């Protein structure tokens, strides 16, 4: 039904689907039923979409959430909404969801769009949430999910389980969507851990550089020499907690460890 939902309103409205903004359009149902199960959708909660399109899964978390704040960049799309939906609990806005502003929100609910996966993920580990469903080219959601050491295993593995718990649910056939995307989708579920991890975000940064070294490579490497000597740092080299393990084998559990030794010697805060 769906599938021949979108059609009458494709050239309803008339845009040439570009993969500039990646855009590919979901239309298969027992995949909006799989999110919106995921997510658990009730009434108190305050969602966020992101890329909205024509609206399906927007649809559904009309008639469930309690506020959905949406963000789209086709200005186009952004209207084709108001005409062919009514929604009396929906907020649609202006601009690509990397800068805008963000509202409130407890969950999250969208299909992430493969040139925006990177810094998305990123600003949202830095909010509250209670809970976030969010698809993904298949090849950034294994990233997500990478165990430590393992061949993909990055920086954002890394920030993301140090928050939460990031569950792969289903892969979803590129059959999905009009037109039919490059490569698979995937959903990746993230419950925030009842107690995270904070780490240093800078040291995070430094030691992932070059994910393939050594701690204590990685470190005299991006020693900054911030007012430290030599003897001392060589030294403190030496100790520096996993100074066996490649950069990419750390657990985040580890690069605390790290953080703390280091802090207790002197070296940042
Ligand atoms: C979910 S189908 C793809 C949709 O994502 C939208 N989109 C792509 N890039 C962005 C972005 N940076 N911010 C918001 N929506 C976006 C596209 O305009 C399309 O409607
Ligand atoms: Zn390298």
């Amino acid at each position: 039904k769906m599938r021949d939902r979108l059609f009458f309103l494709l050239s309803k409205y008339g845009i040439r689907p570009r993969d500039s903004i990646g855009q590919h359009f979901l239309i298969i149902e027992d995949v909006i039923e799989k999110a919106i199960e995921t997510a658990n959708v009730n009434e108190n909660d305050v969602i966020l979409e992101v890329g909205p399109g024509l609206g399906f899964l927007t649809d559904e978390l009309a008639k469930r959430a309690k506020k959905v704040y949406t963000i789209e960049i086709d200005q186009k799309i952004i209207e084709i909404l108001k005409k062919e939906y009514s929604w009396n609990n929906v907020k649609i806005i202006q601009g690509a969801a990397v800068r805008v502003e963000w509202p409130k929100f407890n969950k999250v609910v969208s299909n992430i769009p493969y040139k925006i996966s990177s810094p998305f993920t990123f600003k949202l580990l830095k909010t509250d949430f209670e809970r976030a469903v969010v698809m993904y080219q298949l090849e950034f959601a294994l990233r997500m999910v990478a165990k430590p050491g393992s061949r993909n295993y990055s920086r954002l593995s890394l920030m993301a389980q140090a928050l939460g718990n990031v569950e792969i649910v289903m892969k979803i056939g590129k059959g999905a969507f009009y037109p039919r995307p490059k490569v698979d989708s995937a959903l990746v579920l993230i419950e925030p851990r009842k107690d995270k991890i904070v780490l240093n975000e800078n040291l995070v940064k430094a030691l992932f550089q070059h994910r393939r070294k050594t701690v204590p490579r990685a470190l005299k490497d991006s020693i900054h020499m911030l007012g430290v000597s030599k003897d001392e740092i060589r030294g403190i080299i030496n100790n520096v907690p996993h100074s066996n393990k490649r950069v990419f084998q750390l657990y985040p559990e580890e690069v605390k460890d790290i953080e703390e030794y280091l802090k207790k010697h002197g070296i940042i805060s």
